[PDB]
């Protein structure tokens, strides 16, 4: 068992309290960018995912701790026939309210076969699980399906969060995502917040919550305290 | 289902209208505003009341655009009235639980006031006790924004939910509205008069105006006045009616 979760805080804007964490997988000390693609191609991602989901639910129970936890799903995990049985079973196993668990799938993953995403996410949403669309702005979305999917939040891609000059293309895109949130009834999370000016500007643009190194780096449950 | 199809097209068919009910200083003092109340003029069923279709609207999400239309028309009407010289009237608009939690609520209020050049102090937003107290920390963030814009905040159907006195003081509410259920039962239950008195006393000690709602009889009016209610609303003082008929 060399697999460990690190947790990164999500924080209500403007400076408001921490409302939850994202679980981030780690393995020397190996980062997931170095091995998740091999796991995806080989199918080992599905067992690793079962372990991640279980450990996140276990940790949340242990804490419960007035907050929720977000787990990432790769394209294979999202499409895997077992996914929805397994989410329901993991919440049942730990007697954990479904409102405490968030599942993140990327824009690309969700939009690849939107009708199939809809069958899967509708089940998940009827069970009460929070559904987040990650890396938003980096894929291709149908506005029609963006409304139809029972998502509760979009997470702005880290790639748009750099110098964020007021007249930048990046700022326009952040504004557009915020406006999608406002018109489609979705919370918007900015990810990759490293500086005070980003925090301030993203808050004024109307992001609902923030994640990034400035607010807290990923760390193991113990160090998080 | 017929109701579902019919409600979907109700805005397209201009079948939705606002009626307005006077709120009056107690006992019968000047009218200080109105509550906007949605009605549906149905070509087959006639004038349908919102208890008969707002739950379907909530469940389907049709309540969002129905609410945009309600807010727009209410703001239009208040503007018109202000320009007609009714300087001391406000208008109160109801918010369901879904509208109160909608990510765009505050932007939509700001846009509607700007569209009709309406000072924010002439708009009152009513959220029920239950709605406000379900997640009080979240209610606080929402209501503080609305209150900083200058919009009045009313806690509706008061007495029907469960309130934290702590958050009841922290919320930037301006008024509590006693639920009509407590007014109607006064002649038929000894507990109701105590409950109504307690609500009035909460207003007095937390610095909130109290509105008594559902006033139908002279004796209710007299009793509520003697208790010290600030304002009254009810059939005795004036039923909901269209803006024109109200005059
Ligand atoms: N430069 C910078 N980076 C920041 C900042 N704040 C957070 N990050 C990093 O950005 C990534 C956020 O996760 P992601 O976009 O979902 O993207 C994740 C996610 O797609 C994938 N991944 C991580 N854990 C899991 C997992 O348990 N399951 C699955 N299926 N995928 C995972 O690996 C990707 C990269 O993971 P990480 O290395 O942990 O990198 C994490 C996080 O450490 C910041 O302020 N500045
Ligand atoms: N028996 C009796 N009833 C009286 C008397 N005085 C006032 N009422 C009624 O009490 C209700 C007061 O509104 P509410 O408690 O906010 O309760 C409202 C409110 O929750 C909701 N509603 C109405 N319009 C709207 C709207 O535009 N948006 C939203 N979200 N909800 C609305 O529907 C509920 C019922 O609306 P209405 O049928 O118009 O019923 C109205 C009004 O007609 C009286 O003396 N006797
Ligand atoms: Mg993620
Ligand atoms: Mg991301
Ligand atoms: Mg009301
Ligand atoms: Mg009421």
């Amino acid at each position: 068992r060399q697999l460990v979760l690190h947790y990164q805080p999500k924080v209500l804007a403007p400076n408001g309290p921490m409302i939850g964490v994202e679980a981030l997988l780690r393995w020397g000390l190996i980062t997931p960018g170095q091995f998740l693609p091999l796991a995806e191609k080989t199918g080992l991602i599905v067992q690793i995912g079962e372990w991640v989901l279980d450990e996140a639910c276990r940790q949340m129970r242990l804490w419960l701790a007035d907050w929720n936890i977000a787990v990432n799903l790769s394209a294979l995990q999202f499409a895997h026939a077992g996914l929805v049985d397994s989410v329901r079973n993991a919440l049942l196993r730990h007697s954990l309210e479904p409102s405490h668990l968030i599942l993140e799938v990327t824009e690309s993953t969700a939009m690849r076969d939107a009708d199939a995403s809809l069958v899967i996410l509708e089940q998940l949403s009827a069970m009460g699980v929070g559904i987040s669309i990650d890396d938003f702005g980096t894929g291709y979305s149908s506005l029609l399906y963006l409304k139809r999917l029972p998502a509760s939040e979009l997470k702005i891609d880290r790639g748009f969060i750099n110098e964020l000059a007021h007249d930048s293309d990046d700022a326009a895109i952040v504004s557009a995502i915020v406006a999608l949130g406002r018109t489609l009834n979705l919370k918007i999370v900015a990810e990759g917040v490293e500086t005070e000016a980003q925090q301030e500007f993203l808050t004024r643009l109307g992001c609902n919550s923030l994640q990034g190194f400035l607010l807290g780096r990923p760390m193991p449950a113990e160090q998080l305290l």
